[PDB]
């Protein structure tokens, strides 16, 4: 059925799956201290990639946009999990 997200396996995963390149640690600030190159407001109820054409979940918006360049890479599971984390953002 639906999967269950783990947050703690999520962030480990937007390393792994290269988020952090474009996004930094947390969607505002890379590790070196500069702002992230591309902004995630980690807070929407849904998510609409400028090339899609209706509200997406979070996870569903991963799954079929991100990593861009290499979208097939998180799906499924994977997709899940970083949803999960990034809904963790808010309480930083
Ligand atoms: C740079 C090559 C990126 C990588 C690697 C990842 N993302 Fe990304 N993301 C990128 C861009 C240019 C955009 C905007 C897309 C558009 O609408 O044109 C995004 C957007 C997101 C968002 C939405 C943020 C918002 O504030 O609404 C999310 C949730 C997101 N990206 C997640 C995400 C994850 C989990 C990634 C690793 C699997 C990832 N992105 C990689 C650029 C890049
Ligand atoms: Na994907």
């Amino acid at each position: 059925g639906y999967l269950v997200g783990d947050a703690t396996r999520g962030a480990n995963l937007w390393n792994t799956q290269t988020c952090v390149a474009c996004h930094g640690v947390d969607g505002e600030r890379n590790a070196s201290g500069t702002p992230a190159l591309t902004p995630l407001n980690p807070n929407r109820d849904l998510y609409r990639h400028s090339r899609d054409t209706q509200d997406r979940a979070l996870r569903d918006f991963i799954s079929m946009w991100m990593p861009q360049g290499n979208e097939g890479s998180c799906t499924g599971q994977c997709a899940a999990d970083i949803e999960a984390f990034i809904r963790t953002w808010h309480h930083h």
